[PDB]
C-alpha cells in the first residue's frame, strides 16, 4: 500500500505556499511543471515519497538545487512542511502587485549616501560581469589583468546582468524575479537596492535614451504576465502593466503571455518589450507614467531574443518557433518586415552587426535547430534592395548553437555550438573572416578554435558558450561551462591572431555562463 | 449525486453544453454571466433551489409583463430546451466563456453588401430631424419623424435593446443591446433596415462611431461588460478588426483586476481616437484608429467607477462621472492627459452626456444632476477665457428631487431641463424641472424652477409612468420626453415647445412599448448638448 499523505492545517499550507512561490517557483515553475529544476507534480513526487523529497530539500544537489536545510535557509520544520506540500496538488499561482513588490523592496544605501564620484581604482568600463549560475553570484572580473575583482551574492537562480546608460549602476536579475542594483562607484561595490517583481522572470533593461540616463530600469516576468518600470536609482516600483491579452493573428484571449527580451530605444524615451505568446512588441514611453503612451505592434508569435542594428534605429528579433525574424523601426514606431531565416529555431542573443564586403550593413544569427548562420540586410537607405532580406545562409560547427558575436574593431564572426551532442563540437567555436566573404553563393570557410582543449578541461561535460568582447574590441572571452562539482574556466582569445591569450581559473569560478562587458553593454555595441 | 438526498436531476455532459450555450447567448444579457442578475432577477442556486424546477419551468415558458420574454409560448425555445434551462439553473454557475475573433466572425452577418446599398437617400424622410427611440421590453427601435411626430418605422434589433448612436454623416444608425448584439441600419434605403449585425460579447452597454473630421463612417466601436474588452469594427460592414482586452492593473493600488468593465465610449473631435471608460481599474483609454496593426493608445489614470460622461461645448474636454465616488474626471483630448478630478458635493452624479451652456456670470459650464439627491452641479469648462473658474464646481442647487438621470439643454434654448425618473414619489417622477439660464446670477441663492407635469400632459392613468431623458429636435426649438410605462400598459412621448414651455404634442401608438432612450439624428451625430 502507498504511503499516507499528511493532512496539513490552513496556516501550515499558507506558509508552505508562500515559501513555494517565493523560493521554488523560479526553478520549478509556478505550476510545478519544471524549468531549470525538475518537475515536482504529485504524479512524480508521490512515487519518490516523503523521505526522498526531505533528503533532497535538506542537502540539495551539486547540480543546481540549493541545500535549503543544511544552509539554514529553511528550518527542519519548514523542510518537512515543504516535503509534504510537494505531495499535495499544485496550488493556483498568485498575483504579484504593488503591495508585494513594495514589501520585498529594500534600499540598503539611500542615494544621498552613495559616492558622488568613482571611489575605487577599478577600470569600470572594461569590467566583465560574469554569471555564476549554480552559486547565486556574479563575478566582476578585470578586463585587462584577468583578475577577479570581486564576487557578489545576488540570489539563487541568477540569470544575467545589464548596465545603466552611464555605466555606474549594475543590474542583475534572477529567474525568480529578484532584482539587484549594484553601485560600481563604491570603494567596495555591493547591492544598494533590491526588489522582487514576480515569481518567474528573465529580463531587465535600463533607460538608454539620451537625457534619460539612470532614470529608469524595467523588468519583465514570465509570471505573473507583466512588466514593471522602476526608479533608476532606488528600484521603487512606479508602474506595473499586465501583458494578458489577445494573440495578434487569431485574436483569442491568452491568459499567460510571457515577457521575453527587453531592449531600450535610442531614438525615443521608450522601452522595447517582447510579449512571447501573443506575438506583440510593445513600445512603452516612460516620459509620463500616469498618462501612459504605448504602441502595441502586431508581429509574430514566439518572440524571444533580438538586438538593434548597427545604427541603433531598428530592432531585429527572433520569433524562434516559427523561424522568423521580425523588424521594427523604433523611430516611426511601426513594424517594417517579417522574414523566414531558412533555418531551424534562430537564437541570436543580441545578434552580430557588421558590414559585409558586398551586401552592405547586415545583422547575423545562428540557430539551435541547425548549423546555419543567416545574414539580413539592415540599410534601407544605402542598400534598398537588400534591406530586410535574408542575403546569405551558411553552415558552422553544427546544431545547438546559442550565440554569434563580433565587434566593430574586428574582422571575425564567432559562433558557438553550446548544445551540440558531440563534445568535440560543443567544446569548440567556429570563426569566419568577414573580409573574406563574397556573397557569390559559396559557403564561407571557418577556423575551429578548441576553447575547451585550450582550458585543459576534459572531465565532465564542458560546454563553451557566448563570446563577449572587451571595451577595445581586441579580445573576446568564452565560457567553458562545467558542472558545479567539475572544473570550469573563462578562455580569452586574441582577436588579431585567433590564438589563446589567457585562461581564467579560480575555486570560486563556479558554472560561469553569461559574461557582460560594462561598456559594450551600456552602449549596445554588437 | 443525482440519487443522493441533496442531488438534482443532473444533465448529460452534452446537454449541459447546450444549456450553457443558450444561457450565455440569450440569458446573461439580463441575468448576468455569473447569474447574479442585472435587469433580470438573480438566478444563483441558493435562490433557484427554493423556487424549484416547476416554478423555473413556468417562468421561462410564460415570462411576464415586467420584462421577461415568453420563451416557451413564443416558440423561441422548444419545450425540451425550457426543461434544460430549468435544470441548468438549479446546478452551479458555470465559468463565463471568452468571446474572441472566431466567435465574433461566426455571429457576423452582412445582409446587404455595401456595393448593393444606395448611393444616395432613396426615401423622403427628413433624416437629420429623425428620432431613434428605444422600445425596451419590445426588443425594437422606433424611427419617429421630428416634425410631423409620426412613427415612420419600427425595427427589430433583439431583446434588451439599450441605446442608439449615429455615424458622423448621419447615414448609418447603430444600436446595441445589453447582450452585446449590434445592429447596423442604412437610413438611405427606401425602407431602412438592418444591413449588418454581429455580437461582441455576453454583456455590453456602449457603442460609438468615429467622429474626427476626415474619418466619417470609417469605424464603429463597442465595449463589453463581459468579457472585459472592446472591439473596433469596420464602419460599413461591422467586420471585427481589432479586439483589445481591458484586463489590467487598478490605477491607484496597482493590483491585477480580472474583470474591468467597459462603461461609456465617446469619440474625440481633436484626434482620430475613441475615448473608452474602464470602470473598475479607473482608466480612461484614448485609442488611435489610424493604424490598427501598430496600435497607439494612451492609458490615463483617473478614478475608479467611471461610468457616463460627455464632451464640453468646445468638444475638446471629456467630462465623466466616477459615480460611486461622487467625482467628475476631466481629460484633455487634445494633449491626451488628465486635467482634473473634482467632487460635485452631491451623491452619485449621473449626467448622461451632460448639459453645456453659457452661465451669465460664470461663463461656459457643463452641468449634471444626481441619482442620490436633488442637487444640480456646474463645472467651469473654459480654461482659456475663465482660467480661475475652469474645472471647479461653481454652483450647486436643488431641482425636483433625488433619483434624477438626465439633464438637458441646447445652444438655441435658455432653459435647462432636469428629470427625476427614479424618485419614489410619482408626483415627482412624472414631472420635469426647468431653470431659466438667463436669470442665473451665481450669487449663492438657489435658482427657482418651473415644474412641467409631463406625465399629466400625456393623460396616462394606468401603471407607474416615469418621465426620462429630454432630447431636442434638430432646430433646438422642441424638447422630447419619454413617459415610460410597463410593457402591457400605455406609454407616450411628450413634445414640449421650448420658447413657451407649453405642451406641443403628445405621441401615442399601440407599438410605442416602453419607450426610453431617444436620440435625434442631428444632435447625436454632432455631439450637440
Ligand atoms: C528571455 C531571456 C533572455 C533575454 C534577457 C533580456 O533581454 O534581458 C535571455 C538571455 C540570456 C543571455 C543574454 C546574452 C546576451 O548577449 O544578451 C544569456 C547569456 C543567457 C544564458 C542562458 N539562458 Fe537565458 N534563458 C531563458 C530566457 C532568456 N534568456 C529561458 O526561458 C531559458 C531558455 C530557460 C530558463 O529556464 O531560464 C534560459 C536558459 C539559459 C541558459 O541555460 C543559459 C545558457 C545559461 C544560464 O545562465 O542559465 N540567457
Ligand atoms: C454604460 C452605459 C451607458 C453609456 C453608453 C455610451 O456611452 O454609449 C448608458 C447610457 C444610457 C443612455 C444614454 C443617454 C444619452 O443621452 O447619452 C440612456 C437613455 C440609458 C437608459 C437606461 N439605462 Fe443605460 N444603463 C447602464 C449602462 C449604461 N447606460 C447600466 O449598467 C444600467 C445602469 C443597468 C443595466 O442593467 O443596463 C443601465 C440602465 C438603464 C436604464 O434603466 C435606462 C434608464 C433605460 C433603459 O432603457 O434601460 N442608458
Ligand atoms: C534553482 C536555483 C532551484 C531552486 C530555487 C530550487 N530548486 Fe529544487 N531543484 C533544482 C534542480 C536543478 C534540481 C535537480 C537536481 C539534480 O540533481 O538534477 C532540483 C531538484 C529538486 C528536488 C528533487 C526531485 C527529483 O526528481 O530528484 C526537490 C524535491 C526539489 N528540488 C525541491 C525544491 C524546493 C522545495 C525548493 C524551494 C525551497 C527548491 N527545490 C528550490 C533547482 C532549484
Ligand atoms: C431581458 C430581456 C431578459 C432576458 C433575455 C431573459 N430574462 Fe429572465 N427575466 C427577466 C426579468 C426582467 C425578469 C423578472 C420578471 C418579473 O416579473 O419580476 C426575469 C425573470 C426570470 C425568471 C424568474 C425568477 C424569479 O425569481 O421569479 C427566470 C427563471 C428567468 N427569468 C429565466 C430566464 C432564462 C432561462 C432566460 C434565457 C432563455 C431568460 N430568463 C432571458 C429578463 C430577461
Amino acid at each position: 500500500a502507498p504511503e499516507g499523505v499528511s493532512a496539513l492545517s490552513d496556516a501550515q499550507y499558507n506558509e508552505a505556499n508562500k515559501i513555494y512561490f517565493e523560493r521554488c517557483a523560479g526553478c520549478h515553475g509556478v505550476l510545478r511543471k519544471g524549468a531549470t529544476g525538475k518537475a515536482l507534480t504529485p504524479d512524480l513526487t508521490r512515487d519518490l515519497g516523503f523521505d526522498y523529497l526531505q533528503s533532497f530539500i535538506t542537502y540539495g544537489s551539486p547540480a543546481g538545487m540549493p541545500n535549503w536545510g543544511t544552509s539554514g535557509e529553511l528550518s527542519a520544520e519548514q523542510v518537512d512542511l515543504m516535503a509534504n506540500y510537494l505531495l499535495l496538488d499544485p496550488a493556483a499561482p498568485p498575483e504579484f502587485g504593488m503591495k508585494e513588490m513594495r514589501e520585498s523592496w529594500k534600499v540598503h544605501v539611500a542615494p544621498e549616501d552613495r559616492p558622488t564620484q568613482q571611489e575605487n581604482d577599478w577600470d569600470l568600463e572594461n569590467l566583465f560581469s560574469v554569471t555564476l549560475r549554480d552559486a547565486g553570484q556574479i563575478a566582476l572580473i578585470d578586463g585587462a589583468t584577468y583578475e577577479i575583482k570581486s564576487v557578489l551574492d545576488t540570489g539563487y537562480a541568477v540569470h544575467i546582468s545589464r548596465l545603466s546608460a552611464s555605466g555606474r549602476y549594475l543590474f542583475v536579475i534572477g529567474r525568480d524575479g529578484k532584482v539587484n542594483m549594484i553601485d560600481l562607484w563604491m570603494k567596495e561595490p555591493t547591492t544598494v537596492a533590491e526588489i522582487k517583481i514576480g515569481s518567474e522572470a528573465r529580463s531587465i533593461e535600463t533607460s538608454k535614451m539620451e537625457g534619460w540616463e539612470d532614470k529608469y530600469a524595467i523588468a519583465g516576468a514570465y509570471w505573473p504576465p507583466q512588466y514593471v518600470i522602476m526608479d533608476g536609482e532606488t528600484l521603487e516600483p512606479k508602474k506595473i502593466q499586465s501583458t494578458r491579452g489577445m494573440t495578434y493573428d487569431e485574436q483569442e484571449y491568452h491568459p499567460e503571455p510571457r515577457v521575453a527580451a527587453i531592449l531600450a530605444s535610442h531614438y525615443r524615451p521608450e522601452f522595447i518589450v517582447n510579449v512571447k505568446e501573443t506575438g506583440k512588441i510593445l513600445l512603452v514611453d516612460y516620459t509620463d507614467l500616469d498618462n501612459l503612451k504605448t504602441t502595441e505592434i502586431s508581429a509574430e508569435r514566439f518572440l524571444h531574443d533580438g538586438g538593434l542594428d548597427g545604427s541603433h534605429r531598428y530592432f531585429i528579433t527572433a520569433a524562434n518557433a516559427r523561424n522568423k525574424l521580425v523588424v521594427i523601426d523604433t523611430k516611426e514606431g511601426k513594424l517594417v518586415a517579417i522574414e523566414d531565416t531558412g533555418g531551424q529555431t534562430p537564437h541570436p542573443g543580441r545578434g552580430a552587426n557588421f558590414v559585409h564586403p558586398t551586401f552592405g550593413p547586415v545583422w547575423a544569427t545562428s540557430h539551435m535547430g541547425d548549423d546555419s548562420v543567416a545574414l539580413i540586410g539592415t540599410d534601407p537607405e544605402g542598400h534598398p534592395d537588400n534591406a530586410w532580406k535574408i542575403l546569405d545562409s551558411f553552415p558552422a560547427l553544427g546544431g545547438g548553437s546559442l550565440f554569434i558575436k563580433t565587434h566593430p574593431n574586428s574582422q571575425y564572426l564567432y559562433v558557438d555550438a553550446t548544445l551540440n551532442p558531440e563534445a568535440e563540437i560543443s567544446g569548440s567555436v567556429a570563426v569566419f573572416d568577414i573580409k573574406a566573404m563574397t556573397g557569390d553563393g559559396s559557403d564561407p570557410e571557418f577556423k575551429t578554435l578548441p576553447i575547451a582543449e585550450w582550458a585543459g578541461i576534459t572531465e565532465g561535460q564542458p560546454r563553451v558558450v557566448q563570446g563577449e568582447f572587451n571595451k577595445d574590441g581586441t579580445e573576446v572571452w568564452f565560457s567553458v561551462w562545467n558542472g558545479k562539482d567539475q572544473e570550469s574556466a573563462l578562455v580569452v582569445v586574441d582577436d588579431k591572431t585567433l590564438e589563446l591569450k589567457h585562461v581564467i581559473k579560480d575555486e570560486r569560478l563556479v558554472t560561469p555562463t553569461g559574461k557582460f562587458n560594462v561598456y559594450n553593454t551600456m552602449t549596445d555595441t554588437y
